[PDB]
């Protein structure tokens, strides 16, 4: 087997693996609970790095690098752009832009800063095995861009402008973040996402409410790509 | 001795530094480069993180967990809020604060997720260390309130903002996630910025201009911290 992270940003997000896992130990480290569990011949940490792009990026970083992490797998719930996208649907990215990154002033495009590329892209093998466990199971699962930033969207205007800009199908805090902290220390990265809202008006009132159920979703087929893995 | 990390964002923030140290070797980690010197008594590890916020929490978390860093100190440049400031004037922050991390629409103040505090503290013997320093070369040295986040800043409308709602000095776009890292890896951390520009209209050509030169100021002044510790 092998070692596994999975993480997410809320305690919503990880809490059903540990409820499924039953038994783990618990550590505290980097102002943070990180939690370890054997699961059908690997080795599993999991947590939750609490909300934004800072937060995911040291989580990332402590469970590769402290942890000894060899894949991540990120679950958590997105706010959803593509009209296509429903609530509780499923998303990976195939590749993710910091939409709040911008030295535009300077003349570069939105999301680009010297050294690095504006889009950073996940691991090709995961999403592949991604697609399998969605046909073997009869999950509906879809491949798109997913924009980050460290702001919670529910706006109209802002929800479009990224939307146009990035041709993102849906947003979040910490997907960007997790992917480029895997691709610079070379630890394949896999970003799953299910709706909890669509990012306008009252987003914020659909997330409270679809939360809990739409991490389950997520929660779940993460658990069934370490059955593959 | 110790061993202690030195980090800038850009390659003129620590460019002057390796030059002032000569010898030095490198390793190529995190899709990045870190340099190794010794340094009186002491074992230095430097890098630039490349802009923002991500890639300055991924290198505060490698030289720290991989590079066993005891201490950090931060050396780069700034925009000034502060009226008080001028071009060159150096800057230590006692806290900082992202000011673009945004939950505000549960209810909550701008800067803040749950499981954090909106300010980050920096180390007080590093700061006391730094006005002796400061005093003993007659350096003019001032404390203050960083704001971080990951646009540059250009626009009267949002400097005025920003300094009001976080009674900031000065901003920038690695401070408060640095200071993070540290804080929550148990380690001393300092930073320290030279203004560069004032962050209004066309702070773009002013940093352009200034730049090198008051990355120069910076890091001289980090070195000499080195010198006392
Ligand atoms: C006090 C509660 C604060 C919750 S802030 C939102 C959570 C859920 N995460 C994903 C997420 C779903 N929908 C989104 C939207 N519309 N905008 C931005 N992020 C999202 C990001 C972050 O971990
Ligand atoms: C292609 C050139 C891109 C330069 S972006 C500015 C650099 C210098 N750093 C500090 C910094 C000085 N002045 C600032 C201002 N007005 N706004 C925000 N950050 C600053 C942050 C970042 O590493």
């Amino acid at each position: 087997g092998m070692k596994i992270a999975i993480l997410g940003a809320m305690s919503e997000e990880i809490t059903p693996l540990l409820e499924t896992l039953k038994d783990y130990t618990k550590i505290e480290h980097a102002n943070n609970t990180y939690y370890f569990a054997k699961y059908k011949d690997h080795e599993l940490v999991l947590a939750y790095s609490k909300i934004g792009k800072v937060n995911s990026t040291l989580s990332a970083s402590v469970m590769i690098e402290k942890f000894g992490a060899q894949v991540l797998l990120f679950t958590g719930v997105a706010g959803a752009f593509n009209p296509e996208l429903e609530i509780g649907d499923l998303l990976y990215a195939t590749k993710l832009a910091q939409y709040d990154l911008d030295i535009t002033a300077f003349g570069h495009p939105l999301g680009f800063v010297p050294g690095n590329e504006i889009f950073i892209k996940t691991d090709e093998k995961l999403n592949n095995l991604a697609l399998e466990v969605a046909k073997e199971l009869n999950i509906k699962l879809r491949a798109g861009i997913i924009a980050t930033g460290d702001e919670f969207i529910c706006d109209e205007a802002k929800k479009a402008k990224i939307r146009e800009i990035f041709n993102a199908d849906a947003c979040e805090m910490e997907g960007a973040s997790v992917a480029l902290v895997c691709d610079a220390l070379k630890v394949p990265c896999f970003i799953l996402r299910a709706m909890s809202d669509k990012a306008g008006e009252k987003a914020e009132f659909d997330f409270d409410e679809f939360v809990i159920n739409s991490a389950k979703i997520s929660a779940n087929f993460v658990l069934k790509m370490c059955e593959k893995l």
